[PDB]
């Protein structure tokens, strides 16, 4: 309908204005108190912090510039911040501040206290089809938005989907997201979710995000992913074969949608045909979904996470607490000039 077309046209206008003139240097480290490490990886970490003047809580992602360079992530970290400061959608975590110093890059996001979807999935075992479908509809709308801005997300998995105070999803981690007209070539993403054309080192497009939504819906409704194996090479052989086995408890409508999203031939995959996202939105598995009501946040969620207030960390796990050290000398200034 024209209403959807005009919504996506305005979304692209507003994105391009911020894309062409990015904000920079909007806070500094000593405006915040450090509370707790919420997650740690090979070149960065995420910390709960409190702003000292307002008392508001935020999630601060800290990237070590020297490790970014060594792990070949310069372009990816510049993509992440430039895209996050330009997007606006109900199911995307909001960037509030960004800045850099002699040692680190910082992105200060809204803090979502209910934790990762992955923790709730593993606690309950699997989600019922109605519960899986409520989350899946939020991902379909978010990919419709991102793809219309020529963005590919490239890191869909349950650890990157946080559950908010109303039980809705907020997508975090734009470290692999990129603006792409046509094809792109980088090998990136988590093994269990990679589409075959990425594993085969082909030039690929937004169809890899719709493959990864098939893997996500399978894992939500089964409790484990479709292509599981002990080592990555074994996973990759299963993926490129595309042989999938479905639990008997899956509905016939869920199996049919999954066979069309987990289609090895990218030119036959739902989301990448002439009708685009509408082949997914109009599939029988989504017949009960009110797409406008989901966007408007008017549907009652399947569950609300248990937490005590905006500073509660009980839905995230425990990590060794390390210093946030800042060198007396500037590192890698040229590489990160635009940040
Ligand atoms: O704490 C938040 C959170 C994020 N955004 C808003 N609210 C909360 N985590 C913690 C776990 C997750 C996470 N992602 C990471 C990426 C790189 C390195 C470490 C990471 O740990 C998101």
């Amino acid at each position: 309908q024209e209403s959807v077309k005009e919504f996506l046209a305005k979304a692209k206008e507003e994105f391009l204005k911020k894309w062409e003139s990015p904000s920079q240097n909007t806070a500094q480290l000593d405006h915040f108190d450090r509370i707790k490490t919420l997650g740690t990886g090979s070149f960065g970490r995420v910390m709960l912090v409190k702003h000292k003047e307002t008392g508001n809580h935020y999630a601060m992602k800290i990237l070590d510039k020297q490790k970014v360079v060594k792990l070949k992530q310069i372009e990816h970290t510049l993509n992440e911040k430039r895209i996050l400061q330009a997007v606006n959608f109900p199911f995307l975590v909001k960037l509030e501040f960004s800045f850099k110093d002699n040692s680190n890059l910082y992105m200060v996001m809204e803090y979502v206290p209910g934790g990762e979807m992955f923790s709730h999935l593993r606690r309950i075992g699997r989600f019922s089809e109605p519960h899986a479908r409520f989350y899946a509809a939020q991902i379909v709308l978010t990919f419709e938005y991102l793809h219309s801005l020529d963005l590919i997300y490239r890191d869909l998995k349950p650890e990157n989907l946080l559950i908010d105070q109303q039980g809705y999803i907020q997508v975090t981690d734009f470290g692999f997201a990129k603006r792409v007209k046509g094809r792109t070539w980088t090998l990136c993403g988590t093994p269990e979710y990679l589409a075959p054309e990425i594993i085969l080192s082909k030039g690929y497009n937004k169809a890899v995000d719709w493959w990864a939504l098939g893997v996500l819906i399978y894992e939500m409704a089964a409790g484990y992913p479709p292509f599981f194996a002990d080592q990555p090479i074994q996973i990759y052989e299963k993926i490129v074969s595309g042989k999938v086995r479905f639990p008997s408890h899956f509905s016939s409508d869920l199996k049919d949608l999954l066979r069309n999203l987990l289609q090895v031939d990218l030119t036959k995959r739902f989301g990448n045909l002439k009708n685009g996202v509408n082949d997914i939105k109009n599939h029988k598995w989504f017949a009960t979904t009110d797409w406008i009501a989901i966007y408007q946040r008017k549907v009652e969620a399947p569950f609300i996470p248990k937490f005590k207030g905006p500073g509660d960390t009980s839905n995230f796990d425990d990590y060794e607490e390390e210093e946030i050290r800042v060198s007396i000398n500037e590192k890698c200034g040229k590489e990160f000039t635009e940040f």
